[PDB]
């Protein structure tokens, strides 16, 4: 019906302002993040999400900066941003971004409502693309600081997963301190609950750990209404941290209920693939530097089936691009290439 | 059913174990707070709640220690405790025989919310007051609950009595000593907690209490959010941005790092027929500055609670109001001249 038309700056690429018209402007969601719209680009008829948020004239926008720095097959792409005008006499920043139909959250709640669970394949596929996105933003030393099921968008038909909502990501700098009160309750890592401030990008690795667990498990692995509740669940599985391990998370704790390290194998449903639990235990480690790196985790047995050249989706379609590893991603440790890129994908 | 006979040490009193015999052990609930059963005492036929938790010898049970010091109309009474071996083999459980109370403020408030109804201010008034007595009392011992939330406020719908409960997070707060910043349920955390400060004080509880107040008026949590950021926003939306002092006064070293949202007026927040009184009290508990917050006793003496100091105040069900005025010195320790307000003309003669 009514068609809107703006002048916007393209996301990556040089300020060459463009006319952008769109229509069919359903609200998707809204809250802390901002307000998110579905929208249909006039031209192509393509669907896009638009994230309208408040802009402080004082500062430049942190998410925006990041987003423009970022181009990756598993991260929603900013396409245009642009300013505009709920709250009169003040200015809105609008990110026009890829739109994706489902979210890992929705999807796993669907399976859970139905007491069933996710074909393991569909997990691997997702977990892997997630580790790719982490591997890649981490190579700018950027940290999402909010990996949760709700922030992982799925294309159900193509199985493409895209990491999204960077309203929270920050480029971590060594010896600079950052707020410990980020990240979503359940996916907070030990050191965060222990209120640390010198945490590294490896908190993303812990969150992903809980995402994997939660998909394997039907339900969040470290639930808790309070920090303590969570710690107990974490302890009940890892076992009591040690003085050594606690110095690792947060020194200023060098205040503890003495429990034995419960065998992982008894935490997961019975026919849970062994390789998967192996993965988990190497992601969810008390010691931040002991956890796998995103890239080390991509290159792990649990993902071995993704490298089989025969691998297809249940709907018999092809798996998305899995091995097109820009030098950038590989940057954190390039010898891993040999594994990440299976013989059959180095063929002429 | 089965009858069970342990030998148990009385909660207060001397330290003299005795045979205690109970039966009918339905299982109220269980989470981090260990298990909580319910059961009927053979002697009094009375109902109790047993809280069974795991015990190390590697330390005295902090909760037990506290419970034994506590006698108030508005705090669950520890009646006995005793040890046993239960679910874990060669593992040792401490059991806490405690007053059983039929309802919780969570449960009630939900009914009302579902129903789209809103809890009659008389009840918000009674519950809140009683809450505030129980804090006043515990804080006089410099004990701090550290987990004030509707789930942990029990009620007897009938007698209208609120009793504060669950003390596994309660710790006595000593000055210049540090305490873990990861106590308190999601929605009810004081800002300084969200900033991981460890220099916090009993006030964390007054914030958690003003949260319960707000909820009972609003009909839902006042500062919701699945992350510390989301809540901190929610709060800023209401209290405006912290000054730099306000900030240095919670956690000192978050001086750097904030959106400059103006304060959306307190009035502007509540349904329009909300008693001014209520909001005024709210604004006084939900302060950034820990020191600027009302004290529990200071709060009972607030104009909001005036309806209760009336002589012909009576419950909706027609019964009269519970012990509101049995203040002991102890309780009033923080500020005695309040007594002339807290205790009205008619009470206690």
């Amino acid at each position: 019906s009514k068609v809107t038309t703006v002048v916007a700056t393209p996301g990556q690429g040089p300020d060459r302002p463009q006319e952008v018209s769109y229509t069919d402007t359903k609200v998707i969601g809204n809250g802390s993040f901002g307000v998110v719209y579905q929208a249909k680009l006039c031209d192509s008829g393509e669907l896009v999400a638009i994230k309208k948020v408040l802009q402080d004239k004082r500062f430049k926008n942190r998410e925006l900066q990041i987003m423009r720095k970022l181009d990756h097959c598993n991260i929603v792409r900013l396409r245009y941003f642009f300013y505009s005008s709920e709250k009169k006499d003040e200015v809105y920043l609008n990110l026009v971004l890829d739109y994706v139909p489902e979210t890992v959250y929705r999807v796993a709640r669907h399976y859970s409502r139905a007491k069933q669970t996710l074909p393991v394949i569909y997990v691997k596929l997702y977990m892997y693309q997630l580790f790719r996105s982490l591997a890649y933003i981490h190579s700018f030393g950027i940290c999402h600081r909010d990996i949760k099921p709700q922030n992982l968008l799925l294309d159900p038909d193509t199985a493409v997963l895209k990491l999204c909502d960077f309203g929270s990501a920050k480029q971590l700098v060594r010896g600079e301190p950052n707020v410990s009160y980020i990240c979503s309750r359940y996916y907070r890592a030990p050191e965060l609950i222990f209120g640390a401030t010198d945490y590294t990008s490896s908190i993303d690795v812990w969150s992903a750990g809980c995402v994997l667990a939660e998909l394997l498990l039907g339900q969040p692995i470290f639930p808790g209404d309070s920090g303590v509740d969570q710690l107990v669940e974490i302890i009940k599985v890892l076992g009591t941290p040690t003085r050594e391990q606690i110095r690792e998370m947060n020194p200023n704790y060098t205040f503890f209920p003495q429990i034995k390290a419960h065998p992982w194998t008894k935490v997961f449903r019975p026919r849970t693939p062994p390789e998967a639990i192996a993965l988990c235990s190497r992601l969810l480690e008390y010691t931040p530097t002991a956890r796998l790196t995103p890239l080390e985790a991509c290159a792990h047995s649990f993902f071995d089936e993704l490298r089989d050249p025969n691998v297809k989706l249940p709907n018999g379609r092809d798996t998305p691009a899995l091995f097109n590893f820009t030098t950038q991603e590989l940057s954190s440790n390039p010898p891993l290439a040999t594994i990440l890129i299976p013989p059959h994908a180095r063929i002429q």
